[PDB]
């Protein structure tokens, strides 16, 4: 570890004093010169002519390689055992702005298509998981995501949002009150599976849970005559072949704050339709015709993509 | 990344005015003794023998050993890591004449017999298969060989032919239908199982099907009694033990275009059963009398492989 | 392996006879110029002017080139077969105060927040298990813990204490039996599954015998109605939230040596309830009141860590 | 499937699956079905011992954290193992009892001084229970009652003289 | 592969014009200075003090390193495939005297204990195997050992005897079947799981077939009641605890050519009960008493390791 330096400095002790000692020379002088031998530049200029220096410097010189060689498979064993420790994860994760993803299925690798890669930890168990993590673009973390000094290795103390997705619901339970143990205000966001899980999902402590499995279900069951809602929610939500989904922000000043949905009409201006109002961590759907706007509120709206941008500007200042 | 480099050149600019404010010389001379001190080199003769140089040297020296160690050590990280990416699939393909082979059978092995080894590119999955295309001589893409991004860095929009076989039929569908998303004009041969699959296969877009499994349950139950076909077929098809089934072209000139299968003759002159003649993407198996033959048609036949050179020389001009 | 040092010497032969006998200089200055110019130092006062010795210096420095692309080549195998080697195991272990643990469960793992890290040889075959071992700090050696030349490589002839939990207990059985052969007087400690192998256990050889899964069903099948029972076992011994059982000795001197329990009690003067004394390898538990203290004896009590303190002053002298 | 083996209205449940992630989900679920019932689980993990008693269980019995330390503390002095295998293992020579104090039955309103319990007897008082609630080693200002439960060590012989000792 | 030999003669056409037309110095001065400055030797005698050479040889210098840089990683790309290679099997076996153990089992266990251990090796497929093999001293070829095309990479054209026991005993006929291909002269050792497999063992080509389960078998129904053959087998085959079978030959000349088992009387004589004489690939069990020795002929024989002592000097001269 710390062998090699002093191992260094005591080899320009012994070439200092051999150079002051038999050829006579000063301390300074004799400093340069194993500086100097000890590279292998080789100036030249004071060089020992005495043979007891003739022979000291063969010491020298082969102790020099000796020291070199010591420090070379030094660095080479501490590179190969760390490129052999980060390869099959094995790290310990000290960024602070990540997005922790525990488990791996095809809900969250549609989410890396919407983010970018070196900010992203996929903390799994698996050996596939592995190559397909490493072959998507994000960086792997070797744990047990359930395990409470498995999460910390993942750094969920410092991360921006955890997004949970284990292969069962009773992983996933026990993954959300895993990490409501680190740290208490991290936003985590959840998949449930089964319909009566998403009470103990909530009451576990998860800001967010999609269920997706139940929304197929029961679009599938009303699907079977006629199918029209089905296209609604494919054709918004799933493709965005036509509308898309928005939500804006209101900004400070914005020329509306302070009226309301009947003064400002967005319908009849715009084209999208106002679905609900977000006024701080809560949703009101429909908002009545007494609502009047605030700051920092959110107007949520479905429309054509050239519709929100006449939405952007009519909001703006 | 490009830290190394702007390192370099900072120890240059720290080297060359140490040397031209201390030793007084040139602004040359100063450039040519730090790459001559920077590399060990080492001629001696403007070596600075003031003593503020002398402890100035020292720095430069150690300066240059600690830019070759982090060169050195960026090096072996870059090597170490491409030679373990590179071993384990994970790399992307960048030739543009070469055949990919979706899936490892032993239908695929014995197309690797007849075709060269470094242009063939197999791409699977399974981690038994790695071993054993790196034991036959072929290259390794690990990837799942359905998915559509999996593909790409096989890189089959510039391959030459694409040869599909994979575990199921379910598989062999999905897998054209991804190919045909990419490069709508490869060629794509796929191996069929069922006998039902045949018309999605061709539906899907495959140009060829093989379908190994109904040969051998036509020529199962059909040999039961005596089995005559049985040892046509295999003595041709399979082994070729006295015969072989060859296609040969007509090329321009050619002695013989524009003639009828009556006027050539061509069983009686060589001895070789012609079968069909393939004028461009069809076939006419026992072509009439009255075929004329053209340029670029090719005539398929049976015959033992003296025979087959006899029909060489006198299709030629 | 040692054929690099006899090409350097061959070398160095080659240099001298070259030096001496062409440019007629003498035997040591010879010695000094190859091996100063063979480690490409270069000072620069004994060089060659012959055109002879100018052809003859270009062939000494290509061998030593070559030298030293041999020894490179041969440290650079060396080192990555070792550091692929000791990554999977594979390796001897040779320590002489450390502790081996056969097999690798939830029960080893709670052993390990105990003890210190790099003294600690988990002995397994599993994969999995050597991940979660280097994880977890501690040495993977890979064996088969019922062979017996698979437990010499752990050096269980000179290490402290072997702690032996498998996955079966016909296992567990095979490694006593293993290791009473190996070195007769270490000390084995084993878990048990099923209630009747704790006689086995015993017989085998094992000097301490844990059994939890009948201590937990002992206690289910107690606490159905009540419960009682099961929060003093787990408030002492699991959790330690109130109290915690100690052992301590009682020393050289300490001021009670031949008292009995009535003349120094202990409940009333501390507060610490004594289980037994420990005179040498058997537990008299609840010792009568005519029983007297002797050196190196040893109190087994409950109580609060203040308590503990508490004694632990009244003991000594 | 909780409900088809009817575990509303039952003297206990007894929790004991593969893992702890089931554990914790298992115990979610009857608390779903039945706020009364008791539950006693087997937690596997050392962290699971908080998490298994907030899920809702009434009684949590943690076999290898006990194995665990057990296991680390017998390396070198190795008496504490030989207690906890000679007295709730195999239960050779001593055992626990826990016998409760009878109506009417010679001790209600007896300080701990004059029970004299350890001298009449020879079982070791660890402690006395009331209503959920260990009171380990009680001082002597304490009273006892109809209805407690005491918890004590000793061979089969003394808890018959306990047995008797306590009665009207 | 072959480029970096010619970048280094073509920066030795470089340094060579440059010294040459720039310093106006002879031809073998210039090719004696670029050796010197390629190696950064830098004796120093011959140094550029023109400016023109004094940027030549900055350009000479740089290009120095990067032929110097390009070498370095094109030997660790090659050392590091090298060691990546030969680590999990994928190389060619090129000795001429070695032992080929196709297969890997507690009977193939117990015959590396009697043998050296480079001499031998064991062809298998899986990866557990792998990990024994390297445990336990030998070498590991990957391979199918079914295969030709897996056979020859482990050259069993020639070597020196073929031990082939596999995990049943379909493949262990086509494993000699395979063997029998290639070289139809070697020595094949094989070992027969079933009663009925021991004819077609033979039928394809081995030389001699050991079946152990057949011998247990019939020795466990035959010692239901009294045992003593089993102690005889055990005793003498199995442990050698107080005897040893052995098999002794007849050297050149040794005394006793020509005369009977009667006039040479081996058992009062030595007191080793001679079982049979193998006069060349075949064994006549109780010869009778007109047999007369031969040069070369074996007596195979029971006794303990004293008696062959007494034996192999009654039988040499
Ligand atoms: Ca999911
Ligand atoms: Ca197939
Ligand atoms: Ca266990
Ligand atoms: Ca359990
Ligand atoms: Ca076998």
């Amino acid at each position: 570890a710390t062998r090699i330096l002093l191992l260094v400095l005591a080899v320009i002790i012994y070439g200092t004093a051999g150079f002051h000692f038999i050829e006579g020379e000063s301390w300074t002088v004799s400093l340069y010169w194993t500086f100097v031998t000890i590279a292998t530049v080789g100036y030249g200029d004071y060089s020992p002519s005495t043979p007891l220096g003739m022979y000291f410097t063969v010491t020298l010189i082969v102790l020099g390689i000796g020291t070199f060689a010591v420090a070379v498979e030094r660095l080479l064993e501490f590179l190969i055992n760390r490129e052999q420790m980060k390869l099959m994860g094995l790290i310990d994760v000290a960024k602070s702005r990540h997005v922790v993803i525990c488990g791996w299925s095809e809900s969250t690798l549609e989410c890396l298509r919407e983010l970018r890669g070196s900010e992203v930890f996929v903390l799994a168990e698996d050996e596939n998981v592995r190559k397909k993590v490493l072959r998507s673009g994000a960086n792997f973390v070797h744990g047990d995501p359930t395990r409470v000094s498995d999460l910390e290795k993942a750094n969920v103390r410092g991360a921006r949002a955890v997004i949970v997705d284990l292969e069962s619901d009773s992983e996933t339970i026990h993954c959300i009150l895993g990490i409501r143990k680190i740290d208490e205000s991290v936003r985590i966001i959840a998949e449930a599976e089964r319909y009566e899980n998403i009470e103990q999902l909530r009451m576990a402590g998860a800001d967010q849970v999609i269920s997706p499995f139940v929304i197929s279900g029961r679009l599938m069951s009303r699907s079977i005559d006629d199918g029209y809602e089905a296209m609604f929610v494919q054709d918004v939500l799933a493709e965005e072949s036509t509308r898309r989904m928005v939500e804006v922000p209101i900004p400070e000043g914005s020329k509306l704050e302070g009226v309301s949905v009947l003064d400002a009409d967005i319908h009849d201006v715009t084209g999208v339709i106002i679905i609900g109002v977000g006024r701080g961590d809560e949703l009101i759907i429909d908002p009545p015709r007494d609502y009047s706007f605030r700051a920092g509120d959110i107007i949520l709206g479905i429309g054509k993509p050239e519709e929100i941008e006449r939405l952007k500007n009519y909001i703006s200042a």
